[PDB]
């Protein structure tokens, strides 16, 4: 199980419901990192994607609404459906792409890490869940530079050490 995010030098995520900055580089390769795989968000990230499902992925929405509708994606209750999903999908990885709260969700079953890291600082009001980076190693690391500097990314895999 994978964490897929994007944040600042201080770990910001979000601002009022959407995303502090527009970096589409980094969305071409969220639709990639998951094309194919269980994509779980929580409800109101997944209200804020434009296009509701977004395609070629199984979007799984968290939401303790037991009323709530979201045509095309899998929609449960609790961290225990998502296993019980995933157990029953196989050959398809799980990959959690927030917010905060379904981070603090899976904290203790991550096992790898995709962080995009901005170089440049913005306002909001979410940051990334604490999490032990002593306990990953970096695995690899590709820099892609932007014409506003702030928008300069790093994209990082981090692996669990044994
Ligand atoms: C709420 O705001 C968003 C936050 C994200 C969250 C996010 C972004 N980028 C990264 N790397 N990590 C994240 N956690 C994705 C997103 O739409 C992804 C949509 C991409 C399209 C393809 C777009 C393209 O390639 O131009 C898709 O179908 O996947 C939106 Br809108």
């Amino acid at each position: 199980t994978a964490f897929l995010w994007a944040q600042d030098r201080d770990g910001l995520i979000g601002k009022d419901g959407h995303l502090p900055w527009h970096l589409p580089d980094d969305l071409h390769y969220f639709r990639a990192q998951t094309v194919g795989k269980i994509m779980v968000v929580g409800r109101r990230t997944y209200e804020s994607f434009p296009k509701r499902p977004l395609p070629e992925r199984t979007n799984v929405v968290l939401t303790h609404q037991e009323d709530y509708q979201a045509q095309g994606a899998v929609v449960v209750h609790d961290v225990a459906a998502v296993f019980a999903y995933a157990k029953q999908h196989p050959d398809q990885e799980l990959v959690i792409a927030g917010g905060a709260q379904i981070f603090t969700a899976f904290k203790d079953d991550v096992d790898t890490l995709l962080v995009t890291r901005l170089a440049g600082s913005f306002e909001g009001d979410t940051k990334m869940i604490p999490l032990n980076w002593d306990d990953f190693t970096k695995v690899s690391s590709r820099t892609v530079e932007d014409t506003n500097p702030a928008l300069t990314h790093t994209y990082e895999v981090w692996q669990k050490k044994a």
